[PDB]
């Protein structure tokens, strides 16, 4: 809609207060119009269409819990666009400044959210696996960033690829988290995942296997289910980038951490120029490998702790 930018205030899933860019005309939308051809965020109000309606509010005051999943996914879209812009100077998801749509309260006791080539999706949980998904940044910019690798690699949703394709989703979930800088980790849903049940997540990326998910490629699944294993496999990779951002020893094998701006760097390069739609966990290596050295320099720290951290989840 047309009218006059304005800020509101509200409170999100997990009941902390944010302001929110909303647009004024009689009621107060959830459209910022700041962020390049805008953040849209809808009500689905419990049905299937989408979006559904341009959230509408009478008064800019979004305290009430019906609102919280609205502005969750409106102020971490925001987020989400800030962190591309500011730090990897990407307009947008398709680095045109495309409109960010959202829709909140899709179905009911949905355990689910997702991109859907168009706009992001959010269920409200059933309430015992997930309360509404948008309260997790690392959820909404894990899967905000499959529109990236869409308008970028192209990596295939299936096996080695499909799982590099999930890991990009979390390693970039979670740099737009530290980014946030209000409650990050290398866990992936904690925020929203299981109110029942503190400290769990997901998948965690600096421990895979404390949820069932190989940290070493000789530990890979080869199975059918999951088509081929993606948020299970993306674990060896979530590993190895934990690895050179923070450092340690994994399997005896010691890994130099260079932190998260330089992971994100590395990696965000690896996806835009040298990751292709089949590449496999060995190519992966290669395409960071071959960043770091654009960026840092063949003989640099860079290349050897990309080189050490591969080496340690047995990825040559
Ligand atoms: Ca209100
Ligand atoms: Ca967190
Ligand atoms: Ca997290
Ligand atoms: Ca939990
Ligand atoms: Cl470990
Ligand atoms: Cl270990
Ligand atoms: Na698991
Ligand atoms: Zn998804
Ligand atoms: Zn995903
Ligand atoms: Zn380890």
């Amino acid at each position: 809609i047309t009218g006059t930018s304005t800020v509101g205030v509200g409170r999100g899933v997990l009941g902390d207060q944010k302001n929110i860019n909303t647009t004024y005309s009689t009621y107060y939308y959830l459209q910022d119009n700041t962020r390049g051809d805008g953040i849209f965020t809808y009500d689905a109000k419990y049905r299937t269409t989408l979006p559904g309606s341009l959230w509408a509010d009478a008064d800019n005051q979004f305290f009430a819990s019906y609102d919280a999943p609205a502005v969750d996914a409106h102020y971490y879209a925001g987020v989400t666009y800030d962190y591309y812009k500011n730090v990897h100077n990407r307009l947008s998801y398709d680095g045109n400044n495309a409109a960010i749509r959202s829709s909140v309260h899709y179905s009911q006791g949905y355990n689910n959210a997702f991109w859907n080539g168009s706009e992001m999706v959010y269920g409200d949980g059933d309430g015992q696996t997930f309360i509404p998904l948008s309260g997790g940044i690392d959820v909404v910019a894990h899967e905000l960033t499959h529109a990236v690798t869409d308008y970028t690699a192209g990596l295939i949703y299936q096996n080695e690829s499909g799982a590099i394709n999930e890991a990009i989703s979390d390693i970039f979930g979670t740099l737009v988290e530290f980014y946030a800088n209000k409650n990050p980790d290398w866990e992936i849903g904690e925020d929203v995942y299981t109110p029942g049940i503190s400290g769990d997540s997901l998948r965690s990326m600096s421990d895979p296997a404390k949820y069932g998910d190989p940290d070493h490629y000789s530990k890979r699944y080869t199975g059918t289910q999951d088509n081929g294993g993606v948020h299970i496999n993306s674990g060896i990779i979530n590993k190895a980038a934990y690895l050179i951002s923070q450092g340690g020893t994994h399997y005896g094998v010691s890994v130099v951490g260079i932190g998260r701006d330089k992971l994100g760097k590395i990696f965000y390069r690896a996806l835009t120029q040298y990751l292709t739609p089949t590449s496999n966990f060995s190519q992966l290596r290669a395409a960071a490998v071959q960043s770091a050295t654009d960026l840092y320099g063949s003989t640099s720290q860079e290349v050897a702790s990309v080189k050490q951290a591969f080496d340690a989840v047995g990825v040559k």
